[PDB]
């Protein structure tokens, strides 16, 4: 069966609001997840919104911050006192929008956030309003450093995005090979997993999902380098918390998170031109949808793409949710009285 | 045998001088290459400097651009007049570092560059001046976009540095799994690479570099993602060559390249605070450095750290280089009259 996402959100942002969190906050996660499960994007859609909401009741996610903001120039600070990821990044959308029109660029450090979701949505949405942008986020730490067997960076994804007259170009990707939910994934199905994927205790490549210690970096050395940069824009120069201060949202309930994001906001008219910006991003989307395709393959597509064709598909016929996630769904509504 | 920097670095000096490059772009290069061959980055190091000459030999190189610059607020547009890379990206970076020290951020488009050579000596700078950097610059296309069996993109690398007290954060790497450079050292030793490093004529992946006809993106989707965010800021918005009008330094001798280039300086100060942001780069240095290692390892290492202690023995006891591109040098000193 197939769910209406008009009825998942407005669902999502009812059972929010009966938890406590207000009407912003609510509708900003209710989107944040359902906008990812319509892109394919499941690992950061409604099946969290479980754990969102356990983590609002246990008082460790601020139902109603008033996110203070200071700027000077093109630069940003924005607190997000602990509330809903979603919540926090949408406001620092809007900061990075006004000071990049003002300025030419806008950049906002965030401090105090929490899970966030899916970064390219963020970078979506300010390309969708004619921006060039830069957004990512730190985690708690699942990933190995480059040569070593401990944990120490967080899968720390980097979304980047700009308009073109065939849609929106949106890179969004975590610096690590794969992730948790895949090798869990693998667990359950007792399959096999690709060596690339993670380390056991003792830091060697493992290709069983059930002795997974931690995830390894992208391409070795590169991946740990971009999980860096992530890692310094997001939280070192925000204020946020940095690597193992940001706190595990599934293991550590003793205090609030301090997710730290980083936003950039460029426009287009203070460089090239923005009406020039979307020839020449024309020029490129063209040239490489008309790429000869590799074995495989039968066509070329750009970053986004292939996501933005399957929420078109997901609105016009609904979305298929995994059996687990929706009966989870079903229970978190009827004890808050939230019918699903 | 090993050769001094400062010997090598006053020759190449010298030598371009003779070839009719201008002081500043003499030094800019010279600097440039010898700095990457100290760190252990040949590949854009000396063994560049007989095709740099011969580039301006043949009037595809300014050899004394006046550099146009135009400003608004933290952003600056640079014409590159078509001058050496080096040249014109160390303007790029003192245009960076005025304009982030007065707005707080300061990004520089540069447009109808040419090689600059390693990414990385630029963003270090910048760091080294006390900013958070991220510098890029495309290049002439080399590697198939996802899924494709035609090139679409160049090498495109991302460089991000920051200071700390330790030392310099450098990342700086190819978005490519590989170089053509490392599959034609292959092909003459006679070697298997990883299929992961390019594809043949039809787009399969192949371990015989005789038969590599393009290299592949670092992982897959991701690396491809990453080059076009390359593409994006440093040829699209700078209004430099896009893609296959950038043009083949190697190849293409009709007319000049037209290298873009993206560098972006940000003020610590004007985020967590210079001294709070110094601090908590230096707790993050600490805490990989403590990481016990994976088995093959004795210890991690941060980006651009072993560059650094490269570069410290190659001051203290001599460059190593390989004995055909002194050979090379020697030659193209001897023509000029500039005795190596
Ligand atoms: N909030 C957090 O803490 C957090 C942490 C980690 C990851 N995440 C999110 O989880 C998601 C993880 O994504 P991922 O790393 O697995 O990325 P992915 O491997 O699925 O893809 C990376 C990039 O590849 C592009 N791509 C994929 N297949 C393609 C194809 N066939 N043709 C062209 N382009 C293609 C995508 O559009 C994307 O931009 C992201 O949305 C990320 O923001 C969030
Ligand atoms: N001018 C151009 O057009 C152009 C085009 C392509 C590449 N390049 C340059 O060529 C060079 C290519 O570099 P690459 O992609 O092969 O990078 P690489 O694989 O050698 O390393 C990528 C990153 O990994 C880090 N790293 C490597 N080994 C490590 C270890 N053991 N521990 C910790 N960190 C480690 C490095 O410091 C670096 O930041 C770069 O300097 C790039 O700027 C220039």
């Amino acid at each position: 069966m197939r769910w209406r996402a008009d009825f998942l959100s407005a669902w999502a942002e009812a059972l929010l609001r009966k938890a406590g969190a207000d009407e912003p906050s609510a509708k900003a996660v209710a989107w944040a997840l359902v906008e990812a499960d319509l892109r394919g994007v499941g690992s950061h859609g409604l099946l969290r919104l479980p754990v969102y909401v356990r983590r609002l009741e246990a008082g460790l996610v601020n139902p109603s911050p008033t996110l203070p903001l200071e700027e000077r120039g093109p630069v940003a600070l924005l607190d997000g006192e602990h509330g809903f990821g979603p919540r926090v990044a949408l406001k620092a959308v809007e900061a990075a929008q006004s000071l990049a029109r003002r300025h030419g660029l806008g950049a906002v450090g965030v401090r105090r956030s929490t899970h966030f979701g899916m970064a390219g949505l963020y970078a979506e949405k300010l390309a969708r309003e004619g921006f060039v942008a830069w957004v990512t986020t730190n985690a708690e730490p699942d990933v190995v450093p480059f040569g070593g067997r401990e944990k120490a960076l967080g899968t720390n994804p980097l979304a980047f995005a700009a308009p073109a007259p065939q849609g929106i170009l949106v890179a969004d990707l975590a610096t690590s090979e794969s992730a948790m939910g895949k090798v869990f994934l693998a667990r359950e199905k007792g399959e096999r997993i690709p060596p690339s994927w993670g380390v056991d205790r003792e830091g060697s490549p493992t290709d069983d999902p059930h002795r997974v210690y931690a995830l390894r970096p992208l391409g070795g050395p590169k991946g740990y380098a971009l999980a860096l940069l992530v890692e310094v824009l997001s939280g070192v120069l925000t204020g946020a918390g940095v690597a193992h201060g940001i706190g595990r949202m599934y293991d550590e309930w003793d205090r609030p998170q301090d997710v730290g994001h980083f936003l950039l906001a460029l426009d287009p008219g203070r460089f090239v031109g923005k009406e020039a910006f979307l020839e020449r991003m024309g020029a490129l989307w063209q040239a490489l949808k008309a790429t000869p395709p590799a074995p495989g393959h039968e066509e070329v597509f750009l970053p986004g793409e292939l996501e933005a064709r399957r929420r078109e598909r997901a609105l016009a016929e609904g979305m298929a949710l995994p059996e687990r996630v929706v009966a989870e769904l079903k229970a978190l509504g009827e004890r808050y009285g939230v019918p699903w």
